[PDB]
């Protein structure tokens, strides 16, 4: 299947990203406390829902949840201000809270059959975010010994993440707070800049944009 691309809201990240976010991928987001990761995973989550002609792919969400982050009210009003209507856009994000890094791996798994239930519906699953994938795991396995063990289950967790953005032409939208080896398909360094802006650089120019009552934009 042909890729599909999700506008962030911003033409400068998107410009920088070769037209949005892509399905059939994981694009990380990572950088410091404060650089905007969950403000941006909030946008793509309005943006996604948008019809093709105006950078969306009439999509539904699923969100995990590993920081109790996700506010409804912020997909509300990006949403209204953006033209959408609130509730509705509210209604097409599935949202679950992952307590530990293994509940958080079950829920990949568990995320495929809500998928397949919603595959040849108006609004397939166009969109699933993990917010955050490394912090479960940066809490629970530390010390000697930890980096070989704590690699190999976020790489099978990111193996499972791949196989549905593959399978079901879906963008995979991550977020990662921070020598270490990562499997994603593009990493994007976000963090702030000048005037309340801030700043996206690929990893392995830079885009500049603003968090504004429309999610991001320039
Ligand atoms: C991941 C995210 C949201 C979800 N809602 N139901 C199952 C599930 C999995």
């Amino acid at each position: 299947a042909t890729i599909g691309r999700i506008s962030t809201g911003s033409k400068s990240l998107d410009k920088l990203l070769g037209g949005g976010i892509e399905t059939q991928a994981i694009t990380e987001v990572f950088g410091e406390f404060g650089s905007g990761k969950t403000q941006l995973a909030h946008t793509l989550a309005v943006m996604v829902q948008l019809p093709p002609e105006e950078g969306g792919l009439n999509g539904s969400v699923m969100w995990i949840d590993t920081e109790n982050t996700f506010r409804p009210e912020r997909i509300r009003e990006i949403a209204q201000n953006r033209g959408l209507d609130p509730d509705e856009v509210l209604k097409h994000i599935a949202y679950a809270r992952a307590f530990n890094s293994n509940h958080q791996m079950l829920l990949v798994q568990q995320a495929e059959d809500m998928i397949k239930e919603l595959l040849n519906t108006d609004r397939p699953v166009k969109l699933l975010i993990v917010d955050s994938l490394t912090s479960h795991f940066r809490s629970e396995y530390i010390g000697r010994g930890a980096l070989a063990e704590r690699q190999q289950k976020l790489a099978k967790h990111l193996a499972d993440l791949h196989r549905l953005a593959n399978l079901y032409d879906i963008a995979v939208f991550v977020t990662n707070q921070v020598i270490l080896a990562h499997s994603a398909t593009l990493r994007v360094y976000l963090r702030k800049g000048k005037g309340g802006k801030r700043i996206a650089r690929l990893i392995d120019g830079e885009a500049v944009f603003s968090i504004t009552e429309k999610g991001i934009e320039d």
